[PDB]
């Protein structure tokens, strides 16, 4: 990371990394991860943390293919020297070089412009490894109403819908898919009835 | 962490975060485990720290809701600028203002209110996650004692009685509630027999 | 810990202790491994320590009641202010007194004695989870040798015999209750043979 | 490593170096994160490195032999001390000329040209340990298309394929070896299609 | 450690080396693992790095038994104050007295000679664990031919053959002890024939 001067990037972050998308692989949980641990990053340490996935070597060549691709149309909408779209990349350029810019007045933030584009490389694959939508989730016959909560709310984040969207699919699609005895449950509570106040009488 | 300038949090945080909760669940010691690795967090660390979970995400919206409502009554007894509900919970202010924030004179803890509020919901969560009650809890007829009082006392502590209500139970409970071989043991003991004597006559 | 200014207790120290009870119990090793964690606690870190542990709530009980009626006793013999039984504690002291008794001149080394008690108390529990006695460990009919002796070593190590006991009981019962062939083999070899020979000659 | 002033190798290093490599053995990704925990690495320290891997003693020795082979080839080529075939190896140079050799003007990069010899023989052993070829990959009668596909591409990125090569093998060996459902899908989809349209339409 | 000042041992170190310990028993390259550990450690650190060690407690017994065995010998070789045999176990010497030892000038590197100490005993003890000789190691029927060859060089490292005899046991042995298949191949690739070359002939 830049904190100014350069530090090395620890062994530890890497070894994080390579564990969690091992044992959690595209959960959408793996990118506040990757938001943290790469705080301050370089584009250099950025390639080498994409290049430490061991598995998964599709979904990280869908995400040279994207990053490379948005980097292309950088180059198409924006024609010291100022960095071109395989600057951004990390792939001719020298570390010297990014260390100049990281501190050049004014500074030009190219490791948050690469951390976008990969975020929104990841918000892809994400979208792609979505096991099932969310009208496809329905309650068991004996299913626990707090495991088949969870599994919903956890679909419901996995989806890409808007905030009015992400609401009204929580109101309506909560009751309309529940089980009939949580559903009878949940109408004699009455409309209005807070999460905290529906899983309690559930249960 | 704060100690005065801002430190980047660490992977090593984030992974024992992520342990303890797959490991442990909302057992009653995750709570002071909590306490410890958000030692001077920053609510941007908090709510980072939050999201970093990846199941559970029932229990995780019902933290946002009471945290929310928290800020909201804060807000209706509470009416540098001043921080809001919003601007306590990290969601419309910038890090920046967040470390001057922490570094003013006076200093205005943002962070220990908002600790306060999620140790508030910890709390409740757990004991919406009590298993069973204490009076449920009936030694078998060949249950181990040392396992059966680990149990009973591991039950009374998920409780939320007050000390004179805990003396009260950890005396009448405990012998009561034994099986009938220990019970006879414990009275032959006779009445001011500290714990460790009793548990050394049992075995 | 104390290096002379305060530093925050890491999540490492935290993760490895509940990890080596979790996999260790009570093993005499795991003190060892206390001393080590604890080097430069305050009373607030130990108490922080303690309250951890998520499991074996009858062992941590038991801890209190020996530390309240060690620092009770002390009170009876031992009658900046200076500090009372529930000072060592930590319950009715705060953080800015411990470090201000850990940096006077004289230093006041109220974490060494809160530790040594501790240690006192490690001591009884472990002495009393203490499985079996020496006198009741046979080599079996097919037992291999070498875990028979790691099994007789450890046992002994257990217990709380002296030196100059723990050495006679090395020298005649390790030859006399081993099975009649290492037996037999042991007394070829002749008094005075070193563990390694004897090791090498009975594999 | 150097970072300027020695500073002794961390613990941390040399367990994340064995753990990954008793994890993922000789997969491609390793050789990146050699390259990673190699910063600043003086020979000695590689040396140490490369001792402490315990299994696949035969690939080590290899290594041992390659590496002895281009320190013989660089004596043939290229005949404060300068340093030789067997300084490059480490096996013959003390600390201190290593340091020296490190802070000099103009600085000879021994740790570079070592660590170049290093991932040659890490790159020819894992050449070595190429399961099988590309054109041995057919997808099975229920075989999922998307682990299939990433069967495909880890075992292109596993060969040495050039670039040119390598493209032409992604389009035309993978709609050419895939099952034939898929392929009538793919024909279907029509040339020219991105990776990410034929793996939504083949889901 | 000593870096000069002393510092404290970290639990990191110490976690590592019970892990070690734990996950790989006595295989031979725990030890170079032990030495990067132990870099710049007192005797005292030595002793606790040792005592956290739960199980084996017979090799550790034997090692004790072997440390006062060569210490008594240098005293009997060996007869500010001069360091004694029991000194350098760190048993009748204080933190003090080492740390004065270390700095004097000139330096007595009595830790060196404790760690040379160490890494004999434990050099014999992976000796005496020993599974099996070079000899025995014979290719099964349907035993993978990479497999068998690790196995059988990890043997023969475990052994302490020198230089010349190694050399020699790798070229016949492996050629003679392989299964008829794998030695016809051999063989038609004729003498003086690559590691590599013929391992890749063989798959």
């Amino acid at each position: 990371p830049i904190v100014m001067v350069h530090q090395a990037i620890s062994p530890l972050t890497l070894n994080a990394w390579v564990k969690v998308v091992e044992e959690k692989a595209f959960s959408p949980e793996v990118i506040p991860m990757f938001s943290a641990l790469s705080e301050g990053a370089t584009p250099q340490d950025l390639n080498t943390m994409l290049n430490t996935v061991g598995g998964h070597q599709a979904a990280m060549q869908m995400l040279k293919e994207t990053i490379n691709e948005e980097a292309a149309e950088w180059d198409r909408l924006h024609p010291m020297r100022e960095p071109r779209g395989s600057d951004i990349a990390g792939t001719t350029s020298t570390l010297q070089e990014q260390i100049g810019w990281m501190t050049h007045n004014p500074p030009i933030p190219v490791g948050e412009i690469y951390k976008r584009w990969i975020i929104l490389g990841l918000n892809k694959i994400v979208r792609m490894y979505s096991p099932t939508s969310i009208l496809d989730i329905r309650q068991g016959p004996k299913e626990p109403f707090r495991d088949y909560v969870d599994r919903f709310y956890k679909t419901l984040r996995a989806e890409q819908a808007s905030q009015e969207v992400k609401n009204w699919m929580t109101e309506t699609l909560l009751v309309q898919n529940a089980n009939p005895d949580c559903k009878t449950i949940l109408k004699a509570l009455g409309p209005g009835a807070t999460l905290e106040e529906m899983m309690t009488a559930c249960q």
